[PDB]
């Protein structure tokens, strides 16, 4: 039996098929298979799921059951031994701005989201997990190893809930557990507009026929818009400062307020949509709000597509860019547009690019007041520092003039993320992203490192000397072998990130292959790809080729000096030009005359 039966919690719809606009859900992109790429379906499997019991139990569940006759090391143990480091001196990427890091998380959030199992909506199951560290059902807690400082200070574990899976009521037959992607697999600005019709409607300005996205009515950034507040309570953004009591933002994506630079980016994108809609109302005063919303949405979509493929991927993939993403040859309806389970771990390379501090800079790119530089951990679920402390302009200057962290085999993930992460359900700056990433690899039935090396046509190291040669690093290979005993058991997230970077890139070979193939598919398999003939006119495409992140800032802030190349390391003033010398988006080719 072959089964494409099971996928229950989804909006059902007849496909228009002649619409010039994407659906919100991602449905109807592929005409032969309308649900391919749509939200709230299984992540694609490039390799079959690997579970302790072949169905659903992750490796490390049953203390006793081995992986290939070896115990899997505790997620927190791998983190402590390998992923941690003390000295932030010298850690920064000398040719990547903070914008590099930040764009990664933006693209990631557009493509995939595997939300944790709910069921704990006013729940004692939450209690049995957080308080008593009791493994069972969806509680798969991260146990602290012996000697862990957090033993003395937090408890025996970090609580952890397993990712949502298709059929919370399956098809009754007997298959491996498959995690849901709650967002559209297409690069379509879903993190702005929503992947769900109901939310997408609530986000819109339906009071005026002007195709605008709803803006905050309680607060402004010197006349420029903020996202509306999420009024769902209790609010983690209120909790981190109950005096200020500034809630999280309401965005097309649940995660928009996770950290202040991500919230900033979401603000930049919402502003660009409203500016697009107003400029298109000027050109085409006969266009209704629906037409305005879709045409702006359609441009903003291509903008993300263009920045990602022209500016971002080449400086991630380096020498491997052309190998995996050759020049476009048009829409191929046989290409799987869906995001793979493994992709959602490969792209978490970004967690090694986040540095320990965030700066606010003034109009001369100097420290903005006495508390300019803040530790990252103070900025998780932090909206009050935007609303109540200078708006987004000072944070955007930091995005341009400050640097991403470089991935370092000895300095992988800053303590701000490894020890002081805040989760929106919980009350402590006490969680470990690197431990959560390793736990999540097991939750999702990820094959091992050598499985993936194999998939990518790379040598599979089986011995100490073998791993040393792949990693070009004797000590890291050793620490790995002592923890995992065989490279076969190395969880894909630490495995891929352990590899030294390709020439001119910021990931190693295994990650370049996994990311390369996914981005080749998200392009080739996308009927509404901006370069697909008929999606835009040839002239609209000439206009679009001129977009830049620098211009988005010029058009949606009060910053007047910006670099030409916003992703490379730029110092003020040598590398900054006045905004008037930056190419604009010419919207004249969107003019629509009935005569
Ligand atoms: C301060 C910066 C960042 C924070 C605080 C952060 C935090 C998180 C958290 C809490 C998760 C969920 C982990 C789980 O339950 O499995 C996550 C997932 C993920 N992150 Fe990050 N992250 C950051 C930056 C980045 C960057 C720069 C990228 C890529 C360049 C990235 C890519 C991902 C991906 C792919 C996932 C899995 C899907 C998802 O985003 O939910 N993250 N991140
Ligand atoms: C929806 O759109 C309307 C019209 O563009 C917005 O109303 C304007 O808001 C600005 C700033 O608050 C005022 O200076 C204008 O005078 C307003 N016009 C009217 C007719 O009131 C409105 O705020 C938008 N709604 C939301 C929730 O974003
Ligand atoms: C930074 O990297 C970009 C990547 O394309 C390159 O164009 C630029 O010349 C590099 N500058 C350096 C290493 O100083
Ligand atoms: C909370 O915000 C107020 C301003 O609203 C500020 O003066 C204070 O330092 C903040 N407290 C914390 C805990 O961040
Ligand atoms: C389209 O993709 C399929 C599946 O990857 C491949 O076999 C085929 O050769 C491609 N067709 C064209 C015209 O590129
Ligand atoms: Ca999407
Ligand atoms: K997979
Ligand atoms: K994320
Ligand atoms: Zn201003």
């Amino acid at each position: 039996s072959w089964e494409v039966g099971c996928g229950a919690p989804v909006p059902l719809v007849k496909c228009d098929e002649n619409s010039p606009y994407r659906t919100i859900t991602g449905d109807c992109n592929n005409r032969r298979s309308p649900a391919l790429g749509a939200a709230n379906r299984a992540l694609a499997r490039w390799l079959p799921a690997e579970y302790e019991d072949g169905l659903a139990l992750p490796f490390g569940w049953t203390q006793r059951k081995t992986r290939n006759g070896f115990r899997v090391p505790l997620a927190r143990e791998v983190s402590n031994k390998i992923v941690g480091y003390l000295d932030e001196e010298g850690v920064l990427d000398q040719n990547r701005s903070l914008l590099f890091m930040q764009w990664g998380q933006i693209v990631d959030h557009d493509l995939d989201f595997a939300p944790e199992t709910e069921l704990g909506s006013n729940e004692h199951s939450k209690t049995q997990c957080e308080e008593y560290c009791i493994q069972g059902d969806n509680c798969f807690p991260i146990m602290f190893p012996k000697n862990d400082p957090k033993l003395k200070t937090q408890g025996k574990c970090m609580p952890f809930f397993r990712a949502g899976f298709v059929c919370p009521t399956p098809p009754y037959q007997s298959l491996a557990r498959e995690q849901i992607n709650a967002v559209t697999s297409f690069l379509d600005a879903s993190l702005v507009y929503g992947s769900e019709p109901s939310l997408a409607s609530r986000l819109r300005n339906l009071s005026s026929p002007l195709g605008l996205m709803a803006v905050n009515q309680e607060a402004w950034d010197h006349g420029l818009a903020y996202l509306p507040f999420n009024n769902k309570k209790p609010s983690p953004c209120e909790f981190i400062n109950t005096t200020a009591r500034v809630p999280c933002f309401l965005a097309g994506d649940f995660r928009a307020s996770e950290q202040i630079l991500l919230a900033t980016a979401h603000t930049l994108l919402l502003r660009e949509h409203n500016r697009l809609a107003r400029e298109l109302k000027k050109l085409n005063p006969h266009w209704n709000g629906e037409k305005l919303y879709q045409e702006a949405r359609k441009i903003l979509g291509a903008f993300i597509q263009i920045i990602t493929f022209r500016d971002y991927l080449p400086i991630v993939l380096g020498s491997e860019m052309q190998k995996w993403i050759p020049p476009y040859q048009g829409y191929n309806n046989s290409v799987d547009p869906r995001i793979s389970n493994v992709f959602t771990f490969a792209f978490r390379f970004g967690h090694m690019e986040v540095p320990s501090t965030v700066s606010r800079l003034d109009e001369n790119y100097q420290p903005w007041g006495p508390e300019a530089e803040l530790p990252l951990h103070t900025l998780f679920f932090n909206t009050w520092r935007i609303i109540k402390d200078g708006g987004i302009d000072p944070l955007v200057r930091g995005l341009l003039a400050k640097k991403s962290k470089l991935m370092n085999q000895d300095k992988m993930v800053t303590s701000e993320l490894r020890n002081k992460l805040f989760q929106p359900t919980h009350k402590i700056h006490g969680f470990d992203l690197a431990a959560i990433n390793l736990q999540r690899c097991r939750d999702h039935g990820m094959p091992g490192y050598n499985s993936w090396r194999g998939f990518c046509g790379l040598s599979q190291p089986k011995t100490l000397k073998g791993l040393q040669t792949v990693l070009k690093n004797k000590i890291l290979a050793k620490k790995l072998m002592d923890l995992y005993k065989t490279p076969d058991n190395i969880d894909i997230w630490i495995g891929g990130n352990a590899e030294p970077m390709v020439e001119r890139g910021r990931v190693g070979p295994l990650l370049a292959c996994l990311l390369g193939r996914q981005f080749q598919q998200i392009r080739d398999g996308d009927r509404f790809w901006w370069e697909n003939p008929g999606v835009f006119t040839e002239k609209q495409r000439d206009s679009l080729q001129k977009v830049s992140f620098s211009r988005l800032i010029c058009d949606n802030t009060h910053i007047t000096k910006v670099p030409l190349h916003a992703f490379q390391a730029n110092n003020y003033p040598h590398d900054f030009v006045d905004c008037s010398t930056v190419d604009k988006l010419d919207l004249s080719p969107w003019a629509s005359r009935e005569n």
